């Protein structure tokens, strides 16, 4: 159908548009859509972009509004107090600020359905609430509405949660238009997704972006697929994969490097109420933070990432147990069958597993994928899903048959409750990845693996040697390959932290010397430099001009090919503030030859400084441009949890960053 008002060129300078005389008289029937693009780049603490009110004295509490925070906030109130209705439904990080210095036209389009009675919001074509209701309030029906407002509602005379930007384009029209309908209409997005909620990982949630720009041109993605919302491990989660072959205009439908199917992968929507937002799936094995690396020699991509058996996260994780068991130099995954107190088994060459208490082998052994088999027959276990139907989380048989796992829960031979390392290598450019590989541990026998630092490993660029940066307590922990990642070796680097999630990301600034850039818990990235290829390292500095918080975040960093302003340059991608990830900044530093010092030269500002901004990914595509995928929101509040479609990818020169 076609709009019953339409309007546009509104400047909302600190002061409403009165348009009750356009609009309000058209207004027909309990079901309504508005159709809003507008641009907010200096939005008010919290305003409103669109008012529907009683104006009258008394009824200070009868409005629909659309509102939004300079948090990115986007949301509705629906009020009538004859009704006793006090609706508010709104979804954090739903909005874009500016792009590239420009005003974001962002597009929303709010759905009020009396059929359904359901109110669904969409900002730039992303879906960020849809609730149902039992008593439904249409956004006209609020007793004594007198006034259609932009920029404010008029409550009492006087003018509410006054807004600052502009609305571009408004229509309004009877109807709820349907989810295609919706997707019909042309959006201004600076942005787009690569993976997204209902494509193939049918995981609604995503963290932990990383991206690498392969010799062939192609440019890899690797992220988590996290299906029990947004909570690190324990969870389901699966490393999955897509590339571009166009320098970033297009992705592939995405596959999995890394998947367990002891549960199901199941599209869930996570509740984000105080109540059951904590919720996790707690049966369920997870891969989880995942790194890239090209070897030159072999021509193999390899991607690593840490494997957590069925119920294991960071926090329960057995420390000071590696999970092997060290027989003259080699090292064996232990294994405990059904009814043990002990581990009294081990997998040995072949995957045959021995006894160790008899020192016997046995009629089991374990397969490439870690699926046990008996005399050579598949075992199986049933598989679980999770649902909310009784009202918290239920982990339940789902009646399907998957292959026994030893990181599973049901298991007959089980791994050591701990964290682990695995890698696996794709021979055809990210189309498809072998089964993984657990790697060996670094630390003894009698220590916990460290954890993968997300984002890239380093592929040095005068030889074969591949580095993948690892941390646990006291150090980095780097892991060195010279034969394709066949064989590993670590050079620890201690750092004055104990504790810490000191996440690296690496570059090479010239032949050999490596500078590392890692999270700290001061507020300051660190930073620490081989030049040695990796074999020593320097003790540790700081970056002033860039702030994190006390807890700090990911950074991402790159070796920029060209020079700028006549010097070799490095980019860093970090959150820039004291407070919460936001402030996202590209910071373009170039290198003194002197002494290897770097000067922070240009800070470009991806969004708002108030905007969310966390883990990131940056590459320099083969167009020398630059890729950026990045989580869009607080992946540390508490008030953020569980958001779809927030990672998201952009596409800058570095003209635009100086």
């Amino acid at each position: 159908i076609s709009p019953i008002f339409q309007g546009g060129s509104y400047q909302l300078n600190n002061k409403s548009i009165d348009i009750s005389s356009l609009l309000l008289d058209k207004l027909s029937g309990e079901s309504q859509t508005v159709v809003m693009k507008f641009k907010a780049d200096k939005p008010n603490s919290l305003q409103a972009l669109f008012g529907l009110s009683n104006s009258k004295a008394g009824f200070k509490n009868n409005y629909f509004s659309i509102f939004m925070r300079d948090s990115g906030e986007i949301g509705v109130e629906i009020r009538d107090a004859q009704k006793g209705i006090n609706y508010l439904f709104s979804r954090p990080a739903s909005l874009w600020g500016k792009h590239k210095g420009q005003a974001v036209e962002n597009t929303l389009v709010f759905v009020s359905d009396s059929k359904d009675k359901t109110y669904t919001m969409y900002v730039n074509g992303i879906e960020v609430f849809s609730e149902t209701v039992d008593t439904f309030l249409p956004i006209s029906n609020i007793n004594g509405i007198d006034k259609a407002t932009l920029g404010a509602v008029n409550r009492e005379g006087k003018e509410h949660y006054l807004a600052k930007g502009s609305i571009d384009e408004i229509s309004l029209f009877n109807k709820a238009i349907s989810d295609q309908e919706v997707s019909t209409i042309p959006l201004s997005n600076p942005f787009q997704l690569i993976f997204q909620s209902g494509d193939s990982t049918q995981a609604n949630y995503f963290r932990i972006p990383t991206l690498y720009t392969l010799s062939s041109g192609r440019v890899l993605s690797s992220i988590d697929a996290r299906y029990g919302g947004t909570h690190d491990s324990k969870s389901k989660i699966n490393i999955a994969t897509s590339y571009s072959d166009d320098n970033g205009k297009t992705w592939s439908e995405p596959i999995f490097a890394m998947k367990f199917n002891d549960y199901e992968e199941q599209l869930v929507y996570w509740p984000r109420d105080n109540k059951l937002k904590n919720s996790q799936i707690s049966g369920s094995a997870s891969f989880i933070d995942s790194s890239i690396v090209e070897d030159k020699k072999s021509g193999k991509t390899i991607l690593l990432a840490d494997v957590m058996p069925a119920g294991i996260g960071n926090n329960n994780a057995n420390k000071a147990d590696s999970g092997f068991k060290e027989i003259n130099g080699h090292y064996y995954l232990k294994l405990k069958k059904n009814g043990d107190n002990d581990f009294r088994y081990t997998v040995r060459e072949n995957g045959v597993v021995y006894n160790e208490t008899t020192n016997k082998p046995t009629n089991y052994t374990i397969n490439d994928k870690y699926e046990v088999l008996e005399g050579g027959k598949s075992l199986t276990v049933e598989q679980y899903s999770v649902d909310f139907d009784s009202g918290s989380l239920r982990e339940r048989h789902n009646g399907k048959q998957v292959p026994m796992n030893v990181f599973y829960k049901d298991s007959l031979f089980k791994v050591t409750p701990t964290n682990y390392i695995a890698m696996t290598t794709s021979q055809n450019r990210g189309e498809s990845w072998e089964q993984f590989k657990l790697l060996p541990p670094f630390l003894g026998e009698k220590h916990n693996g460290t954890y993968l630092c997300p984002g890239q490993g380093l592929a040095l660029k005068s030889s074969n040697r591949l580095i993948f940066a690892t941390y646990t307590s006291g150090e980095l922990t780097y892991l060195i390959s010279d034969d394709s990642g066949q064989t590993w070796k670590k050079s620890s680097a201690s750092i004055p932290f104990k504790n810490a999630t000191a996440e690296a990301q690496m570059v090479e600034l010239r032949d050999g010397v490596i500078r590392t850039f890692f999270r700290t818990t001061t507020g300051k990235i660190a930073y620490m430099t081989s030049r040695d290829s990796g074999e020593t390292w320097s003790k540790v500095s700081y970056i002033d001009g860039i702030q994190q918080t006390s807890y700090g975040t990911q950074v991402s960093a790159i070796k920029y090919s060209q020079l700028i302003d006549g010097k070799e340059a490095v980019i860093l991608s970090t959150p820039n503030s004291r407070s919460g990830r936001k402030g996202g900044q590209l910071v373009v530093g170039l290198v003194n030859k002197e002494d290897d010092s770097i000067d922070w030269k240009y800070h470009y500002d991806i969004d708002l400084p108030s905007y969310g901004y966390a883990y990131s990914a940056i590459t320099e595509l083969p167009n020398h441009h630059i890729g950026v995928l990045f989580e869009k929101y607080d992946s540390w509040s508490r008030n953020e949890l569980h958001l779809s479609n927030v990672v998201q990818y952009i596409d800058l020169e570095i003209n635009d960053l100086t």
